[PDB]
């Protein structure tokens, strides 16, 4: 019960106990920030999510290039001990803008 | 010795017994051309020089990064994520 007040304080869930974030989701969407709608999709378990969210933001106003690539590169989620995808985003996250 | 006179007319390799492609592989890069090196290269099965062809050539210029990860990840599942997701990430690139 007091954690769920943060939510609440923190701006992700309106006044409520119905505890799922997507009236929160369509308002960064149709407001000009894809890429923070889709980390905070992904805070919630859903990548999927986040490439519809990153295909929008894509196709829309142009600017794609890397943003199309990296709905792509982040598609491939992996959880072995030796993921070469893992090491690799490992390595190079602080490259990106 | 029919296949590596093939090999030969085309410039995959060079007037020898060299098996490896390298020669190929570092004239390009001081060419300029960076996915040339890229696509040969992993077609003779290297996939940490695959990423190094791009990680050399991403200090210029500068998508190819997020590409590297990309490129780096394939489960060979039959319904794993990357199979369908790359299939059609794929025709939306120049």
């Amino acid at each position: 019960e007091e954690r769920i007040l943060a939510l609440q304080l923190c701006g992700w869930i309106k006044k409520g106990t119905d505890v799922d974030v997507g009236p929160f989701l369509n308002s960064l969407v149709q407001e000009g920030e894809w890429e923070r709608a889709a980390a905070v999709a992904l805070f919630n378990l859903d990548i999927r999510r986040a490439i519809q969210i990153l295909n929008e933001g894509a196709s829309s106003e142009k600017g794609d290039l890397n943003l199309n690539v990296v709905a792509m590169a982040l598609s491939g989620y992996t959880d072995e001990k030796n993921s070469l995808w893992r090491e690799m985003c490992s390595t190079l996250r602080l490259q990106l803008n």
